[PDB]
């Protein structure tokens, strides 16, 4: 309902975790689980490549269609670009239904 | 200068003409060229097929481009369609420069 493709076997969940690294333990044995760990975090890159199949348009509509377009006249900033502060932003929601089709 | 492609050997001129058909001539010989012809005209269909090579766009521009689009809101008629009188019309001139390219 929120939109999209419903899949019985969707892309799998990808779980990740930093392995706990004990800080020095006591010198004489104790049953209790360790609760003192070295403070750490991780970082790295991640890549996702997806192949999409397109269904080309085959319309005999004579007149031009509606199309998503960038604004023409001057503006303080560029839509879908960064700030003077380096902040990226999406000015508006962009749908998918521009071309038309008969029923 | 009016725009377009300059060709040393452009598509050839295609000339057409209805052959003159004499109306009855005099019964005794006369030097003069005939000047009395049967009234006629011709009609038929004509076809032109042209193959065009396209140079696809290869831009890394992140933000959307400007695009020619049909108007969104209601209107008395449809742009680039016929009249209630069956008259076709081109509401505006449509150029060719929407996508962008670096220098
Ligand atoms: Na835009
Ligand atoms: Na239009």
């Amino acid at each position: 309902l929120m939109g999209g493709f419903g899949l019985k076997h969707p892309p799998p969940q990808i779980l990740i975790k930093n392995t706990p690294v004990p800080a020095d333990p006591p010198t004489t044995f104790n049953q209790s689980k360790l609760n003192s760990f070295i403070t750490q975090y991780s970082t790295g890159q991640v890549s996702v490549e997806i192949e999409w199949e397109l269904q080309k348009e085959n319309s005999k509509r004579w007149n031009p269609e509606i199309q998503y377009t960038s604004n023409y006249y001057k503006s303080t900033s560029v839509d879908f670009a960064v700030n003077t502060e380096g902040v990226y932003s999406e000015p508006r929601p962009i749908g998918t239904r521009y071309l038309t089709r008969n029923l």
